[PDB]
């Protein structure tokens, strides 16, 4: 679900950042690990902010919606970390939003790939599952990525742990593909990010 908006691509892949106070050294290490992970697989770079108008601010706040997707023009944007959403994989995901990705399951073509089980969604949270409008996403010729760091789990925003809100429609290597990994950038995330930022081969 890569943004179609050219203004939302960070020029030259350069993303200035500020780490807010109140973070422990341990937490700051995770932020650096997450940023270096992006840097090591793509041409995106993170720079300590000096006088740039647009930059990201690691902010210590309760977990939940919402992040700005891509570069916000004319002011900073928060990347929010809380007690229960501070691990490497979650920060990598949030940096996915920063660079310009919406949630994978909201791709305009997602109905070919997953079913949404509406009756299992937490009332009021259905907006989490609405497709991006077709003009808001340019997938850059890349197929739907079940392994994406940006993909929800099977039971995200569900009425219960054992009730699925998202069910892949078909088998890959004999089984329905697992979704919602928060280990690392997928092969798909990297290929697509490289296209989005026009990274040198
Ligand atoms: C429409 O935009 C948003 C943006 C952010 C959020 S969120 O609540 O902050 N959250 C949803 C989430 C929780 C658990 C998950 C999941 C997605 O996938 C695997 O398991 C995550 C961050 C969090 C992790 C744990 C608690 S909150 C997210 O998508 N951030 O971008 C919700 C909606
Ligand atoms: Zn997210
Ligand atoms: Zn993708």
């Amino acid at each position: 679900a890569a943004t179609s908006r050219p203004e939302r691509v960070w020029p030259d892949g350069v993303i200035p950042f500020v780490i807010g106070g109140n973070f422990t050294g341990s937490q700051r290490a995770v932020f650096r690990q997450a940023m270096r992970h992006w840097e090591k697989h793509t041409c995106v770079t993170f720079l300590e902010r000096t006088d740039e108008d647009s930059y990201i601010v690691f902010t210590y706040r309760p977990c939940g919606c919402c992040s700005y997707v891509g570069r916000r023009g004319g002011g900073p944007q928060a990347i929010s970390i809380g007690k229960n959403c501070d691990k490497f994989g979650i920060v990598v995901h949030e940096l996915g939003h920063v660079v310009g990705f919406w949630h994978e399951h909201t791709r305009p073509d997602r109905d070919r790939h997953v079913s949404i089980v509406r009756e299992n969604i937490q009332p009021g949270q259905e907006y989490n599952f609405l497709k991006m409008e077709p003009q808001e996403v340019e997938s850059l010729g890349e197929t739907y990525d079940f392994d994406s760091i940006m993909h929800y789990a099977r039971n995200t925003f569900s009425r219960g742990i054992f009730l699925d809100t998202i069910v892949p429609k078909y088998e890959v290597n004999g089984v329905k593909p697992p979704i919602g990994q928060r280990t690392r950038l997928s092969k798909g995330d990297i290929a697509q990010a490289r296209k989005l930022y026009k990274c040198p081969a």
